[PDB]
């Protein structure tokens, strides 16, 4: 009895916009706030940026053979906001409206059925001048924005994901300083966290107004499975406030209408820019919830990050090479964690991958069994949630191809197909092969 996949699983592969497109000034587009991010020195590892990243503006119809390749039946991506109102708001850009119209008319004749994310990181930079996401003027931005490409492709889009992972926005865009706009300050992330979720909940029924009874539409969540290093009640208490700060924190708004009491208490709740009405919007019901996985993190107290007073311990085991811990496991405890807690009536892992040093062979080929590993642990893990009861109803590998790694910039490789950047060339891994059988298999051999 081999292990299979319900009869209409989805399997897919993920990317962003910003991370594949290239073509950064064609046919109208503004720059974003990456665009602007890349100049700075130091913000990206290896100094590079997206201006040619991996040329998917044009080569997108060689991209969707390849998907034709894997046998995915779903596939994930962002639209940029800077391709389709490049002034922020006002004027639509056709040329941009365009691409995406003849990327989803190409992705349903070869039957994969496109999942699109409105927002991927990318705000227009003259939007941004005028409502970053720590002023509240940035919702009514965001749902203009959605209702502009949403009544052009609602036609052809059944699945729309409204914001990718929050607290990357909001934490990494504005308290760590890591990701654009790269500001460092507690208020200003948790007004960017809070102005998501209203962003997220006020698309929601334009999304739906838009649509039709078919369509369904829900956030992006990174979470990750974390862990106290020790039993010592300080080290408890630093995963409990570590757990509350990534994985609860966007979680219970959603569902529950509050944030993590006890975290909002140690940071200052003043600083969260609640108005009446806001958890009302925040809390409007979703078709699904969107997971994002990739490790186990394990805390201990500690002042390494000053913030929450944590330090993080990397146990024994196996890391990619971003130093990510890999633990399969840790995937299934979020899912069931999940549907315990908050019960969404449909689950996707719309991003789960590994990053590993990749070299090309005299041959030609890309052999990269630790890649082809990680995934059929996380394959298994998803398979088990699913026998028990977990409405899990796809999963979209990161990523189709290697692309931009924001802050690592190109060398971190997470595709499951090799891009030579000097040349563009496409070449399957290993890692692809095997999920080409997977996917049409539906399940694990
Ligand atoms: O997990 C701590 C670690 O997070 C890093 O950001 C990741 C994040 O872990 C993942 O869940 C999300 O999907 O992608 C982001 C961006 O790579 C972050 O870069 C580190 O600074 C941080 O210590
Ligand atoms: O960090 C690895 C990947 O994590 C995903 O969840 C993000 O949405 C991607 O844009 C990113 O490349």
């Amino acid at each position: 009895e081999p292990h299979r996949f319900p009869p209409d699983f989805q399997w897919g592969v993920a990317t962003s916009s910003y991370q594949i497109e290239g073509a950064v000034e064609a046919d109208g587009r503004s720059p974003s706030i990456w665009d602007t991010f890349c100049a700075r020195p130091g913000a990206i590892a290896d100094g590079s940026t997206g201006a040619i990243a991996n040329d998917h503006y044009h080569r997108y119809r060689e991209d969707i053979a390849i998907m034709k390749q894997l046998g995915v039946n779903a596939y994930r991506f962002s639209i940029a906001w800077p391709r389709i109102l490049p002034d922020g708001r006002g004027r639509v850009n056709q040329a941009g409206v365009d691409f995406y119209e003849r990327l989803v008319d190409s992705l349903l004749e070869q039957g994969i059925e496109p999942y699109a994310t409105l927002y991927h990181w990318d705000m227009p930079q003259v939007q941004h001048d005028r409502t970053p996401w720590y002023d509240r003027g940035v919702v009514d931005a965001f749902v203009e924005y959605t209702d502009v490409i949403t009544r052009r492709l609602s036609d052809r889009v059944k699945y729309w994901m409204t914001l990718n992972e929050p607290w990357v926005i909001s934490f990494l865009g504005y308290g760590a300083g890591e990701h654009a706009p790269g500001l460092r300050d507690k208020e200003l992330y948790l007004r960017a966290a809070h102005h998501v979720l209203l962003a997220h909940g006020k698309a929601m029924p334009v999304i739906r107004a838009n649509g039709n009874a078919q369509t369904k539409a829900g956030i992006v969540l990174n979470l990750n499975w974390v862990n106290a290093a020790s039993d010592s009640p300080e080290d408890q208490a630093a995963a409990r406030r570590y757990d509350q700060f990534f994985n609860r924190w966007f979680a219970e708004p959603l569902y529950n209408g509050r944030y993590p009491e006890e975290l909002l208490e140690w940071y200052g709740r003043d600083l969260v820019p609640v108005q009446p009405g806001d958890f009302d919007i925040i809390t409007t019901p979703t078709d699904f919830l969107a997971v994002n996985y990739y490790a186990r993190t394990t805390v201990k107290a500690g002042s390494t990050d000053p913030m929450l007073q944590v330090d993080f311990v990397r146990p024994p085991g196996e890391y990619t090479a971003m130093d990510w811990e890999v633990y399969p496991q840790g995937l299934y405890n979020i899912l069931n964690w999940l549907h315990t807690d908050y019960a969404p009536p449909a689950l996707y892992v719309t991003a789960n991958g590994a990053a590993y040093d990749d070299q090309v062979s005299a041959a030609g080929e890309v052999d990269d069994p630790q890649r082809l590993a990680y995934l059929e642990g996380h394959f298994e893990a998803a398979y088990r949630a699913i026998q028990a009861g977990i409405p899990l109803k796809g999963y979209f590998v990161w990523s189709l191809m290697d692309n931009f790694e924001w802050g690592r910039g190109f060398e971190k490789r997470f595709g499951i197909v090799f891009v030579d950047y000097a040349t563009q060339q496409r070449i399957i891994k290993r890692s692809g092969k095997w999920f080409s059988q997977v996917t049409r298999a539906n399940g694990l051999p």
